[PDB]
């Protein structure tokens, strides 16, 4: 199965693979009643976002019913450059105005549930350098085929998550939810899920949103509702070791909470070397949230 | 305090620093009755070990009462090259013959308790490229000064643990034992402890030995028994991402166990890309142990 896989191949819970022999035109006919929304979380991506949107543009009005970019309060020219790419911009404020704004990616995705209409929601990051046009078709594929799959996770390859995936998320999963050891990229920003699922689960804060979702899906619906799809090659912003430490802490906090383990709520305090010889250390404490958002069905029922 | 630190500076639990104004000759007079043993764990280090031993050689017969290299079953010429460096070689077999051998670094250090005699034991890794001669004096310093310190941990700087320290150990500590957030390098192979402490605590398997020790020390004796000392510059073997994943898993397993959290015992399964395009994946499952060794006082009481 994993001895030969092509960009598009689907893996089911029961160690079974499937090669997709359809087109964008074929999947659209397999919809019938069900609608697809694509959401792009964005916090200052004025350089990359244009190219991201253009790859998805031809899908709109056909397969994709609506393309939405969720603005996490960008201070640069992201808001104006997204419109010029032919995308609809919805900020956190207008996505759900009657609930106060909280920082983090988890919020953005949670708020986008209220902002979107589609029966199926697809998330794609807006910092992707050259995304392949077939990304969205590949993610929706396993959902349109009737069997009871609610969450589609993607796996990718670095060109010629990263470290945090391989050292934090995956080993911790092996320790706490061993069944999810078959997930290759648990913290993948590119994934698709049905509204029925998304609106019934709580949404983890910050960078904990993905791993929270994965575990929540597995705990309620079992492994049989989760599928994996090969995308091929992924590339985005190169995060410094300092940032990765913070993200790890949030991934830990989110995963520990989903497993009924009390997390301290104490932020990761880092010690960055000042001078060349490491003569002194600058103390840096990243914030960590243990506050989930309630299932959207509790706030604004579809 | 951390605004200006020199190689040798000691940090106490109560956020207090001390600059060591003594020599190797001065500390030796401050011993009186108490003895020091230095242990070097070694599993195939035939290139580095000679240089490691030579740095510690002049301390023997004076400050260091005995220098012991604990052989973890090296297949190369480590066993013969260690003797030629003027070091005493004790394998796992002869360190404690009446207990069957288990693989991993944790075993090596546990067995070395039975093999060593000193009231104070100092551990230094044998894969260190150019260790500073003052390493051992710096580690024993806070122990010889009477106040109730039982474990001395070192911090270092990369030249011009690594990732696992910063992404796994430290954030997880912040989550589970928040007080140990002030520890800079929790997985440091260079450290010193009193026999009274070492023989009363269980010894974690594999690369979990250090973090297990740190937590066990903190849980029983509190933060007041743990001190930190600057060493300056450290360098060793550059471990590939695959290995680091395994180590992380063991660090997690060990830390989770010390916190009364049940670990699955399921090994981390990794997916390494085969070809250039990542056309297929090779499945690789590292072993993980949840088996501590009992306190040495239970096996061979000093
Ligand atoms: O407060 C925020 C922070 C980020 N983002 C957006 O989310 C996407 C991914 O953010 P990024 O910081 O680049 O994620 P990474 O640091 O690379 O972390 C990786 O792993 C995370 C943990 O699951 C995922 O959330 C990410 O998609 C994935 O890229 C980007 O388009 C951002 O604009 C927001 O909308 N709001
Ligand atoms: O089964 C083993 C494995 C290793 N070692 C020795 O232990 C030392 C450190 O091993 P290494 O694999 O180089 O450690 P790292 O992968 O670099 O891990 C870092 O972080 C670990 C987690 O605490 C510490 O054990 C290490 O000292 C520290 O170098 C070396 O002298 C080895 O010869 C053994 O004696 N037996
Ligand atoms: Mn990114
Ligand atoms: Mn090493």
């Amino acid at each position: 199965g994993l001895r030969d896989t092509r960009p598009g191949d689907t893996w089911l819970a029961d160690r079974s693979w499937n090669r997709p022999g359809w087109t964008v035109a074929e999947l659209e006919a397999a919809k019938a009643g069900r609608t697809i929304s694509v959401v792009l979380p964005a916090l200052d991506e004025e350089d990359t976002i244009g190219s991201v949107i253009d790859s998805i543009s031809p899908l709109v009005d056909g397969l994709v019913d609506e393309l939405i970019v969720l603005d996490s309060g960008s201070t640069d020219d992201t808001e104006i450059r997204a419109v010029a790419a032919g995308a609809r911009v919805v900020s956190r404020e207008q996505a759900l105005p009657e609930v106060p704004i909280r920082p983090g990616k988890g919020e953005a995705l949670w708020r986008s549930l209220a902002a979107s209409r589609g029966d199926i929601v697809v998330f794609v990051d807006s910092d992707l350098i050259n995304p392949h046009p077939m990304f969205v078709p590949w993610l929706v594929g396993p959902l349109l085929t009737g069997d009871g799959v609610h969450l589609v996770k993607s796996f990718y390859r670095r060109p010629l998550g990263g470290r945090v995936t391989e050292l934090v998320a995956r080993p911790l999963l092996a320790a706490l939810r061993p069944e999810l050891g078959c997930i290759l990229q648990p913290l993948g920003g590119e994934y698709a899920a049905t509204r029925e699922l998304l609106t019934s689960v709580p949404f983890a804060p910050g960078y904990g949103v993905e791993i929270g979702l994965l575990v929540d899906t597995f705990d309620r619906l079992g492994l049989d509702a989760i599928a994996q799809v090969n995308l091929g090659v992924r590339e985005h912003r190169n995060r410094p070791l300092a940032e990765l430490g913070a993200m790890s802490r949030q991934v830990i906090a989110t995963l520990l909470s989903r497993c009924g383990i009390p997390d301290s709520g104490v932020g990761l305090t880092q010690f960055v070397a000042d001078g060349p010889e490491g003569q002194s250390y600058t103390q840096h404490t990243w914030p960590v949230s243990l506050a989930d958002r309630p299932p959207m069905q509790a706030i604004r029922p579809r």
